């Protein structure tokens, strides 16, 4: 059974895009939820292909084969992982995946009839990241270490700002969170500054550091 | 029989949210109406994620783990507690519930495939009380003890607006009441002070006293 | 079974009540239509809470409060009362109607399976009613015996004016037409006047007056 | 059971008008979309309310009388007729159609119970004529004998605006048909009157004159 | 167990009567869609009225008057018709149908009341056969005979606007084939004309000729 | 019980094919997720008429016989054929698809109660390759080996418009990469070819040649 699309999302979409761009708020937000349920190869490449140009389409793709041989790997590390199913003739491959599979070509009758779907969950969340590196490839903007909170911006938005930034960028997983709350140490307003340096020291993840600094902001 | 979300209602829910605002009534209430059935980890963190920017989208980690402490602790100090089932040798413990034992890692399905109603309506409740506190959290609600009434306004605008600010205090639950009625006495313009003195003191009740201030009021 | 209200009525009604306002029976309909069907008190309640501001939601509590208190008085004084309880032990009572009894809160399965069709619809119209007298006492009708016909406005705008004001009053239903009549035949500029006292018939209703003064208008 | 309407089409309705008016033939159209189906007086009044102006609504509901006390005077002509059914003990007046019948007052559940359909048919198409006459009234503009197929306007539209225009003045039914088809030969174009002149004269309605000029008709 | 339309069909299928046309496809797609269930006279005949302007729905009062006239001739002189019943004293006319006997004048209740199936259906093909004469009759197709392919045209185009133009003639129902392929191989441009000559004659039908000119000309 | 198509589907489906332009995946998942259900011959060949102009109709309809016609002669050399039929007397025919034979003119209903499933669904498929094979001899492809990057275009625009081009042609799969790549670093401006002949490692994948040009990129 294959359970396709509507018009309505894929068309507001469509038209999100082409007015704002990749780099929006919404666009994105718009792509991940359409993209949450399990999907399958052909709907997951046809919308790319609707939100995506030619040739960013392409580099979607070789993203794509990225992600997805992670996810191979991750499968052969090891065979209780929802890829490697409990039947043996259904080893996960990188063609398998990616859905050039056999007896299911331009026929996702097939795709629905053969596949499990774990493995649809894992090529759609490699998809997701495949996206939001395209968006980065094809949209640069700012680096992430340059940011400084405003002579009038928020707090909180600045928080987004920054930690939206950084996580898209070539740091690894465990750079993440000490590295953010440096920059909010070492760059953001003076006055939140001396907020921050008086927390107790036992302080580890940002969403902490975002928390103390919420409480005691000021109204204006 | 698991079944995620039609992505129109996250959709919409994405809309508002981004557009009206976290502390007005709709927010919660379409929340609400989603947030009600039976629901697993997975199907909560990407609503989170999708509804929510990303600082405070760490916010809603911080308040979801602790409302998963308290259901955790209360769990286990009372085997008594829906968060288990026919069998004490299966406790229910954080990781259980933050999706982080095997069975569950990253596995909607497995998560589907495991836990029972309880704990499952458990983790519900938490990540709602979660939103709730991020919400008080992650925006303003001003100085209620401050606001005077103007004098191009009308009362009952004031009192809307004074309700409001009060309702957004650390204030217990029910103690409301005296301290909105008392600010109403107290708090007014001097034509207002004189024709609420002047009542015949049955009126007790907020609701009373703008029916009152209102009723006897200019009308052009 | 109880199906709750779909998010997407309450929250275009809450659209409609914010832009279009309440005394425009848009809203009027629309909230009928909305609570036509069988309807449940805690619903009803926080759909009120979330198409209203805080203090107007106040005034309802009380005028609704009012309503159920004649319905509830009249189960009491007649047993044939439209909305009794035939059962030896089932007769109403007020508290079985503010949602306050046992296994009513949280969970209006309860309020299902406790509560009579009789009782349902009787809690309805009180609302429906209360929601109509918030309506009446939360926006000032303008003075209508202060209307006096401009030097260069069009009779029929005045006419709408006086009207609209004159039928949003405390004035009965028999204080409606005649007041009319007779707010036309003076109130109004001389021209129209020297005209509607230049009686070739009787002009015994409001709509006949306009006739008349339409058929003989020149366009001003 | 009353079947009420939905905020979407009154809405869209209430639009139209306020951005054409009643001269609108859109206008009139979705009127008539919507009050097809057997209606309520509280929801035909409501309606009304909704799309005509005070004075306009009193207008209208001056028209409605009028119209209503013939149907009236219809239902007294013959007791087989829908409005006397047969029951003897419901015999139709002029105070039962219009709404304020007994029991049913501001409560429109009783006018869904213990009303007969066929009164409704009536009550419907007689609103609609007065609906109509409220148009006509409001808003006049050119007189019928008047009018004249321009010297480039294509001829079937002509005879819409002509046909439209005469059966809404003053003439009877009977003087419907031939007046048209008259003003056809003496008025429109001169080469389309040669054409009708040609025809035999044994053609009785406008229709098949209309049908028989377009036949012959050019296409340019 | 009769049941009117649900005004929102309705409204929609004016909109796009009023705006599209009458002779493009999607409108007697709609109708015919609407138009097959079991109807009544009133039931299209109100319908008419809504969906087209005064003159042409005179002509619709024509031809579906002709139509009748063919089902009651065709009736009487055939017992063995579906037009009637289980006796043959109850035969079928025209005033059964046009609604002018007893139990169905003005009657929609009464005529959901009287007649059997066969007489429904009967009266729904009538009117739709006359709805597609009314739209020939009502606006014209363009000289067929006469259109000769452009020089800044596409083939393409040119045999869409062809095969349109031929369709809206009295022409019979099958031979159309043989009328498009020559007016093809006889009406077009130079090449044209020399690049279907040339080819090996095993193309003898439209839409291959259409294939051949179309796959061997000019891409840019 | 044969369900039709909705009305509004098909209507939005015209408007879209209309503006959207045929050969853009708006259309092909829309058209996809409108014929995935089973369906039946009448319906879909009516569809496509709808959706589609009268010529393009015809070789939609040619393309449909070739498709079909594959589908039939696997059905005769292969028992079990995907969409075959057991029954002693119940094999397949080219004329029990296209809706010819008894019973299947007009009356859709015996489309259903003689048709087996199979028969369907290889219906269905048919339509849909033969619709995307209009799709590609409908809208001509530009010429690709006739790009040459422009002295003053981007080069993202540049590689869009090629790739667009290079799968829009007669090439097969394995025709697609490495055209792609060679046109690039061959038939790019000289600067661009400066970069990409200035190897320092294997670009071997269209995506991988856009994302160094990307990373080199300077601005213009």
């Amino acid at each position: 059974a294959w359970t396709p699309l509507e018009p309505k999302l894929i068309t507001r979409l469509a038209d999100t895009v082409r007015t704002k761009g990749l780099r929006s708020p919404i666009t994105m937000a718009e792509v991940e939820a359409l993209m949450s349920s399990p999907l399958l190869p052909h709907d997951v490449t046809n919308l790319m292909r609707v939100i995506l140009g030619p040739a960013p389409y392409a580099l979607w793709m070789d993203a794509w084969g990225v992600q997805l041989q992670t996810v191979i790997a991750a499968a052969t590390r090891d065979p209780r992982h929802p890829a490697n199913g409990q039947g043996r003739g259904e080893r996960t491959n990188l063609n398998r995946l990616k859905g050039l599979a056999d007896g299911m070509v331009g026929n996702p009758q097939g795709q629905a009839a053969l596949l499990r779907p774990g493995e649809l969950v894992a090529i759609t969340a490699s998809a997701l990241q495949a996206f939001r590196e395209v968006a980065r490839l094809a949209e640069p903007a700012g680096p992430w270490a340059d940011i400084m909170q405003g002579p009038s911006e928020s707090f909180v938005d600045f928080a987004n700002r920054l930690i939206k930034a950084v996580e898209g960028s070539d740091l690894p997983p465990s750079a993440r969170a000490p590295v953010i709350i440096d920059c909010f140490r070492q760059k953001s307003q003076p006055d939140i500054q001396q907020l921050i340096r008086t927390a107790p020291s036992t302080l580890t993840t940002p969403g902490e550091i975002i928390k103390y600094v919420l409480d005691r902001q000021k109204t204006a």
